[PDB]
């Protein structure tokens, strides 16, 4: 979720 380069 933090960041889709990857939660």
């Amino acid at each position: 979720x933090l960041x889709r380069x990857x939660x």
